[PDB]
């Protein structure tokens, strides 16, 4: 002995190293529109409540795609009206593993590909039938109406997206997001807090 | 061969479990008073104008301990006024290392210890002398004069704190926290988001 070892790698917990692509190396194509599955609030909700007595919990996972411009991070997200923002994602099947089920997702919405998701960045909670969500299991509630698991999704060098006719493709820069709930609601806009942790490689 | 591998542990970047224990099994004694380093707000940016132009770009780590109650994840805070609560960290010297650094302050602060510090859970940048901090860099800002990094301390089952005697040691539950940025800033009223990714074991 008398001899040291080689240090490894700091923790992945300690710090996680992403490497982000140029804006421009990414591009999208046209593919049939979506329709929402929900006509309007008043009909989601009562879906809601229909399956949950069914189901169970909703189960929704949603990906974080970050690309990158001038060295800035920036969340690909899809626009489906005026001010309507939508990260990809969706509702997993009951007994439908999270990560298989949001690359499901992903490839039924975005799908032109081998989806990178070794991440989760956060969790949110819908107590009740109404829009309240928490980043924490409210008191006393034993019986959450959604759980909301959301992934960092990680790009390749380049990629090409097959985008619904009737979504928009977009790249919003992280101060676009920071602390405009009014514009992105309470998930979207807390997404630069909940990515701020990452050592990104701007290549 | 013909022969099937045992499943590994999912990655920790996946999912991140974090032991916790009752705030009863928490006790802190008296130590004495520790007193600001900046008196008032214009001698802290004062201060904060003349090291940056010797030593560069301030560098802060702040600890975020957790216990719970009744299942109710909370972060310890120290208390100094009315509304004032800070988290335990501070100031790292020039060439040191952030984790040893954070267990200095942590020793200096709540020493009665071997603090566990293996999670960095965000990371927040002044980019003028003003309060603004934003949980990114702005763009075209080259040269942020202050860089905050938050880190998660795991607690053991049981710890005895040393408090300076003009600081109160409280245990904040997140719903207190969520939303609440007028009671406790822009970083502390966001971490229930930054913890909301870890699978918390109540013990």
């Amino acid at each position: 002995f008398g001899n040291k070892y080689i240090q490894q790698t700091k923790p992945l917990t300690l710090e996680r190293t992403i490497n982000l692509y140029p804006l421009t190396n990414y591009t999208f194509g046209t593919k049939e529109p979506l329709y929402e599955k929900d006509s309007s609030v008043a009909a989601r909700f009562q879906r809601m409540r229909e399956e949950f007595d069914k189901i169970g919990m909703r189960r929704t996972v949603e990906g974080v795609l970050i690309v990158h411009e001038h060295r800035l991070p920036h969340v690909l997200l899809l626009q489906l009206g005026t001010t309507f923002f939508k990260l990809p994602g969706g509702e997993l099947n009951p007994g439908e593993d999270e990560v298989e089920g949001l690359k499901r997702l992903m490839t039924e919405i975005l799908g032109r590909q081998d989806w990178v998701i070794d991440d989760c960045i956060g969790n949110w909670w819908r107590p009740n039938f109404e829009p309240p969500q928490y980043p924490y299991i409210p008191a006393h509630i034993t019986k959450p109406k959604e759980h909301k698991k959301l992934f960092l999704v990680q790009l390749q060098e380049k990629a090409l997206f097959a985008v619904p006719k009737n979504y928009k493709l977009v790249a919003a820069p992280l101060f676009e997001l920071y602390d405009n709930a009014p514009g992105y609601g309470p998930i979207i806009s807390s997404l630069p807090q909940l990515l701020s942790r990452f050592n990104f490689i701007y290549n």
